[PDB]
C-alpha cells in the first residue's frame, strides 16, 4: 500500500479527534498521567471511491491491513500506545473513517509553584511525519474531541478537554512533521491537605509558643525541639509526594519559613534561661512577653507576604 | 465477515453473561481491582444455520476467524483484557455460544466516607459499538451470572454479584453503543482496625489525660507532648492505606478531632504551670479536677455526634 | 483440529502432571507464590496412529498448531501462564505426550492464625471444560509430580509436592469441569523473627518495668512513654509484613496485649506519683513494690494461656 | 537476504544518527534513564539501485523484511528496544535511509563523589557485528543527530548530546564488532537540596549548640540527643535516594562529619556536668565558653577543607 | 525438523558460551540478579555438510527456522530469557555457529552469614533434555565464556566468571537432562557501611556509656533510652535491605549484641539512683566507675569472639 495521491500539490490533511474513556494515575513525582481513548481519524483516499447507486451500499467496511492509514503517533509518550482498530468505513466519495481505542502513559510537565493550590494543563501531543510522496497535514475535528461524563482523576477537578486547532507544522529530519496540542485542564482538590497537613503543622507549631508562658527551661527545650522533629516528619511527608524543583513551591516556602520560628523560638527559649540564670529575670520576662505577641503577629504578615508572592 | 443480517428493522441482541474465578488486589488508593472470570456471548446468525439430519451434526464448533463475533469492551480498565477463547459453539439455528476467559485491572471509584466500616459496589462495564450495517445491543443471561464458591478477596467480604439488565444505550460519535453494568457488593472487614490503629489511638490518648492527675509540667509536657507525635505516626500510617478526598472520612475526622484534643491539653498543662508559678494552685487545681471530667465527657460526646453523622 | 472420537461412550483421559523448577516470591500480603515448573500431558488420539516401517520414525514430532491439544487451564492464577513447548511426542498407538515448561504467579489463600510459627498448604488446580464432541477428565501420573532437589523457598521449609488423584468433576454453565489439586506444603522459618522482633519487643517491655524500682515520677514518666512508642513502632513494622485479617493472629495477640501492660504501667506511674504527692507514700510503696511481681508473674500467665489458645 | 556485496574489499559503512524526543526516570540507586528517541540508519546497496525515468518514481519505499537491514544493538540496554520503522526510502544508486522511533531503559553508570552539585555523561552506544560476507562499520551523520527543544529531564539541565565520530573497532566471539559512543552531557538541579536537606540540617545542628549557653545538663542531653536523631533521619532520608559507593560522597562526608560534631558536644554537655558536681564550675565554665567559639569556627573550617577536597 | 542423526551411537554435543555484556540489579531480598549477555551454541549437522571448493562460499548463513537448533533452557530463571539470534554460520563439515543477545532474571541463593563482608558465587545453569531420536550432551566453549570490562555490578566487585566444564548428566521424567553450571565470583563493597550504619551506631552506643559519668537518673534515663530507639532504627533499616535467614547474619550478631549492653546500662542506671535514693552513694559510685571500664572492655572482647565466629 502507498498514500493517496495528490489531486493538484495539496497536502493530505488527516481530521483528528481523541474521546477520553479513563484519566487514571496521575503521579506527581513521575509528571505522568494514564489515558484510555478513542483516537478518530479521517482522511480522503480517492482510490476507494465507489458508486452508491449501483453498488446498494452506502459504506464498504476495511480491515486495516486491506488499506492505507497513515503513521500517527504521540510525542510525549513513554511507550508507544496499546492499540485496538474499533472500525474503518469508507464513503463512495472515497472518505475514511478510522476508529481505534488505546491505552497510554504521558509525560507531561507540571508547574507545582502554587501546590496543593495548583492548576495544571495535560497534553495530548499527536505527531505525522510527512512521506517522500506527499506531505500530510493534520486538523481537528471538534466533533469527534471530548470526554466519557464518568471520566475522573482521582484528587483532581476536570475542568476541559480541547484542542488548539492550527498545528504546529515543522521540519524534522530533513521531512515535514504534524502537531496537535490536546489540552486537559485539571484542578487540584486540596481539600485533603488542610486536616492532614496544614492544621496539624499549624498545631505543633502553636504548641510551641506555649514555651512562651513557661520559666521551666528543661519543659521549654522538650517543646520546642519535640515539636521540630514532628515539624520535620511533616516535611519529609510532603517533599516524597513531590518531585526536586528548580523553584519554591508554596507549601516548601512554607515548609522552609516555620524552621525559621523553630530556630527564633530555641534562641528566644536558651537567651530567657541565660538571663535567670545571671539574675535579670525582669529582662527575660520582657522580651517572652514581647515574643508572645511578635511570634504570631510576624507568623501571620510572613504567610500574607507569601500568599501575595505566590497568588 | 460481517455482522449478521436483519429479517425487519431490529437491533442485533447479544447475550452476555460474566462468572468470576478470581478476584484480587483491591487497592483503595488506586480505585482498582483485578478480575478472572468467564465472559460469556450470545447472539442470533442466521448464515450459520445448518439441518442437523443433513450434517449429521446437532452442533458446530468454530475457530473465531471463521465467524463474525461482536467487538465487545470493557468501559471502566486500565488497559484491554487478556483473553483466551475457550469455545465457540453453533445449534441448528444459527445461535452462537461464545465463552472465553479473561483477566483485566477495572478501576471502580470507592466512597471512603464510612472508613474502615465502608461497603462498595465494584461495576465492571460491558460495551458494544454499533456498525453502519446494523444496530448491536446487550442483554443479560441471568443463567450465566455468577460466582465461584472459593472468590475471596483479601480484607473483605463478598455478598452479591448481579446484573442491571437493562443496558443504558447511548449515541457516541454518531453511533449507537450499548452498556452493561455488572455489580460487585462488597463490604469491609474492619475487625483488624480495631486492635491495630483504634485501640492504640485511644490507649496513647488515654495515656495524655494522666497530665490531670500531675503537678509536675515538664513530666506533663513529656505525656502529652510524645503521645501527640505518636498520634502524627497513626495519622500518617492511615493516611498511606487512603487515597486523598475531596471529602470527611470517618476515621479522618475521628484523627483530626484528637488533634483537638491534645492541643486543648497543652492549653490545660500551660494555664495550671502559669498559675501555679503565679501563686495561684487552688485555681489551677479546679481547673485540673474538671478537666478529668471534661476532657472523656467531650470525647465521648463528640464521638456519639461524628458516628451520628457519619452512620 | 476436534477432539479424538470415543470407540465406545468414555470420556477423554487426560494425564497430568507438575515438576516443580523454582519456587519464589511467596507474598504474605498479597497471598501468592511465583511458581516455575514443568507441565507433562498425555492422552490417546487415535487420528495420529503411523506405521513406523513406513514413515521410518519410532516416535512422531509434533508442533502445538499441527495437531490437537487439550485447553488446560490453572484456575488460581493471576493471568494466563507463560508457557513454552519442550517436545510433543506421539508414539504408533497415537499416545500423545506433551511437554511444557512454565512459570505462573498463583493465588492461594494463607492461615496467619499462628504466624510467625505457621505452616500453610498451596494450592496450584488444574482445570479442564468439555467440550461438545465429548467429555473430558483429567488424572495424575504420579510418575511425573515432583520437585528439584535445589527448590528453595526463601523464608519457608518446602515440607512435600503431591496431588490429590481424584478430580473434581463438576458442571459450570452447562458443561462438565474437570479440576485437579495440586499440594505445596509448606512451613515458616520463624528463626529470624526471635532477635528481630521478639527479643527486641521484650527488652523494651522490661525497661518500661525499670519504673517500679524508680520514685523520680519525670523518669518514669521517660521510661513508660518512650519505650510504648518503640512498641508502636515494631506493631507497625509486623503489620506491614501481614494482610489484614477477620481473626486475631498469634503475633497480633501478644503485641496487642503488651500495650494493656504499658497502659498499666502508666496508671501504676500516676498512681504513685499521686500518693506521694499527696503524703502517702507508705501505700504508693505498697503498690509499687506488688507491680515488681505482678507484671512479670501475669505477663507469663498471660503469655500461657495465649500460648495454649493458638497451639 | 543476505549483506550488499562489496565493489572492491571495503567494509559496510552504515552511518547512523539519534535524534531525542524524550528523557525520563534518571534513577541514581539503578543508575538509569529512560529514552525514547529516532534511530536513523543510511547504507548503499546496489542491489536496489534503479534509473529514474523508466522507473517514473525518484525514490521507492519499501517493507523491513523486503530488504537487507542491518542489525544494530545497543550495548548498555536493560532489554531490547522497543522500536517501530517509520520508514525505508531507496534512492536512485540503492542509498538507503531507515528511520525507526524506539524506546530504551539505558545502563549508564553515575559518579556520586560531588552529589548534589554533581554532573554526569550519559552514555548510549551503538553497536554492529561483522558477518562472514563482510565487515559492518559504524559512522555518526552529524545532521541527524539532536534532540527535541521540549526535551526535560526532572531535576537535571541537559547540556549537550553529541556522538564521539570516531568507532571502537574490536573483535568479539571472533567476529569484529563496531561500536559508536553517544554522550548525553547533563548536571544537576542542586537547588531543592538547600531548602529540603541542607539548611533543615543546619539548624538541627545550631540548635545542639545552644547547650554552650546552658548549665541544666538535663537540657543539655534533650539538647544534643534529640538533634542527633534528627540527623540520624536526614542521613536515612539521604541515603535512601543514593546508591551505596566504595567512595565517600560530598553530601555523606558532610552527614558523617556532623556525626563528629554531635559525639564532641555530648563529651563538652558530660565533662560540664562533672566538673560542676565536683565544685569545678569556673573550669567548666572555661571549657564551655571556648565550646561555643571552637564549635562553629572548626565546622567553619572542616567545611572548607572538604569543599576544597572535593571540589 | 529433526535431531542430527548419529553417525555410530554417540550423543549429540552442543559446545555452549555465556558472555556478559550487563550485569545490574543484584536485589539481597529476592536473592535474584538481571543479567545481559551472549549465548554462543555450537553442534554437527552432517545433514548440512557441503563442498568448499564446489560451492565457492566458505560459510552459509540459515534462518533459525530453516534449520534444526537445540532447546537451551536456563534451570534457576524467574521467566523464559528474553533473546534475539544474532547469527547462524554453517561450516562446510556441518559445523553450526549459532549465536543469540539475551536478557533475563536469574534466581540465585546467597549466604549472608558474614554481611556486609560477604562473598558470593552466582549461578546461571543451563540445561538441555534429550530426544527420543537422541541423547543431547551440553559441553563449555572456554574461548566463547567471558565478560565486558565495563561489567559493573553496583555495591560489588565481579572477581571471575568461569564455567564448571563437566555437566551434570541426570534422568528427569524417563529422559535425560544435561546441566553446565556457569559461576559469576562476586564480593561486596563493604565500604559505605562504615560511615553509614557501622560509625553511626557505634557513636549512639559510646554516647549512652556517658550515663556512667553522671549521678542524675533523669539525664541517664533519656540518654540510655533515647539512643536505644535511634538504635531500633538502625535495626529496622538494615533488615529492610536484608530477607529473614535461618541463620545468624554477622551484623545481625552484632545488632542483637548491642541490645544487650543497652540493657545492662537500663539496670546499671537503675541500681545506681536506687542506691543514691537508699543514702548507699558510695556503693553506687563502686559499681558507676566499675562499669565505666567493663562496658568499654566487654564490649571489645565480646567482638573479638563474634568476629572469630564469623570469620
Ligand atoms: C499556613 C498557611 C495556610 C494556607 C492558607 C491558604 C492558601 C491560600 O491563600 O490559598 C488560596 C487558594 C485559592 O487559589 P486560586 O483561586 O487557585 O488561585 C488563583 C488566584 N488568581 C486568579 C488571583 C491568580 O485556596 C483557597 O481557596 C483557600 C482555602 C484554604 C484555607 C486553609 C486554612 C488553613
Ligand atoms: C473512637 C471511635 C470508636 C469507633 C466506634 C465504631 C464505629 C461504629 O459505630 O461503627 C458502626 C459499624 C456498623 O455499621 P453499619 O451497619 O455498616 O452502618 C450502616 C448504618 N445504617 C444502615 C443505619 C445507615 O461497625 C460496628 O459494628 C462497630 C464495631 C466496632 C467497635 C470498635 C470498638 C473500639
Ligand atoms: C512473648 C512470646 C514468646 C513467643 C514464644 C514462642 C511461641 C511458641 O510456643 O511456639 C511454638 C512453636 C512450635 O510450634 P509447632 O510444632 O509448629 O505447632 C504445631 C503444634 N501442634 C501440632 C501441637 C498443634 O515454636 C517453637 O518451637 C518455640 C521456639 C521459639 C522460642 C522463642 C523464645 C523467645
Ligand atoms: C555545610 C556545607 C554547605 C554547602 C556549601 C555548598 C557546596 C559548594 O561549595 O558547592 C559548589 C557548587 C559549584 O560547583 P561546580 O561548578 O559543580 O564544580 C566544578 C568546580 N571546578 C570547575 C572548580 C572544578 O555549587 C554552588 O554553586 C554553591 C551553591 C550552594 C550554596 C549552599 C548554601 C547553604
Ligand atoms: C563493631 C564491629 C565493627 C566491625 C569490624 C569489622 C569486621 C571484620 O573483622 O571484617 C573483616 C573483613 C575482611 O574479611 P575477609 O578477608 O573477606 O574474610 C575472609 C577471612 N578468611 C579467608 C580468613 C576466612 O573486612 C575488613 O577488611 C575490615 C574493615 C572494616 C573496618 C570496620 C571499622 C569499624
Ligand atoms: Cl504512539
Ligand atoms: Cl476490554
Ligand atoms: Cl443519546
Ligand atoms: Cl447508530
Ligand atoms: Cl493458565
Ligand atoms: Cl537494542
Ligand atoms: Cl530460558
Ligand atoms: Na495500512
Ligand atoms: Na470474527
Ligand atoms: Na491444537
Ligand atoms: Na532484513
Ligand atoms: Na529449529
Amino acid at each position: 500500500v502507498s498514500p493517496p495521491p495528490p489531486i493538484a500539490d495539496e497536502p493530505l490533511t488527516v481530521n483528528t479527534g481523541i474521546y477520553l474513556i479513563e484519566c487514571y494515575s496521575l503521579d506527581d513525582k513521575a509528571e505522568t498521567f494514564k489515558v484510555n481513548a478513542f483516537l478518530s481519524l479521517s482522511w480522503k483516499d480517492r482510490r476507494l471511491a465507489f458508486d452508491p447507486v449501483r453498488s446498494g451500499v452506502r459504506v464498504k467496511t476495511y480491515e486495516p491491513e486491506a488499506i492505507w492509514i497513515p503513521e500517527i503517533r504521540f510525542v510525549n509518550v513513554e511507550n508507544a500506545r496499546d492499540a485496538d482498530v474499533v472500525d474503518i468505513s469508507v464513503s463512495p466519495d472515497g472518505t475514511v473513517q478510522y476508529l481505534e481505542r488505546f491505552s497510554a502513559r504521558v509525560l507531561s510537565p507540571l508547574d507545582f509553584r502554587r501546590y496543593p493550590f495548583d492548576s495544571q494543563t495535560l497534553h495530548i501531543y499527536l505527531i505525522v511525519r510527512s512521506v517522500d510522496t506527499r506531505n500530510i497535514v493534520l486538523a481537528v475535528d471538534l466533533e469527534k474531541v471530548g470526554k466519557n461524563d464518568d471520566v475522573f482523576l482521582t484528587g483532581w477537578d476536570i475542568e476541559s478537554f480541547t484542542a488548539v486547532v492550527k498545528p504546529a507544522n515543522f521540519a524534522l529530519e530533513d521531512r515535514l512533521e504534524s502537531k496537535l496540542d490536546y489540552q486537559l485542564r485539571i484542578s487540584r482538590q486540596y481539600f485533603s491537605y488542610i486536616p492532614n497537613i496544614i492544621l496539624p503543622m499549624l498545631f505543633i507549631l502553636f504548641i510551641s509558643w506555649t514555651a512562651f508562658w513557661s520559666t521551666s527551661y528543661e519543659a521549654n527545650v522538650t517543646l520546642v525541639v519535640s515539636t521540630l522533629i514532628a515539624h520535620i516528619a511533616f516535611n519529609i511527608l510532603v517533599e516524597t509526594n513531590l518531585p526536586k524543583t528548580p523553584y519554591m513551591t508554596y507549601t516548601g516556602a512554607i515548609i522552609f519559613m516555620i524552621y525559621l520560628f523553630y530556630f527564633v523560638a530555641v534562641i528566644e527559649v536558651t537567651v530567657q534561661h541565660y538571663l535567670k540564670v545571671e539574675s535579670q529575670p525582669a529582662r527575660a520576662a520582657s522580651i517572652t512577653r514581647a515574643s508572645r505577641i511578635a511570634f504570631p503577629v510576624v507568623f501571620l504578615l510572613a504567610n500574607i507576604i507569601l500568599a501575595f508572592l505566590f497568588f
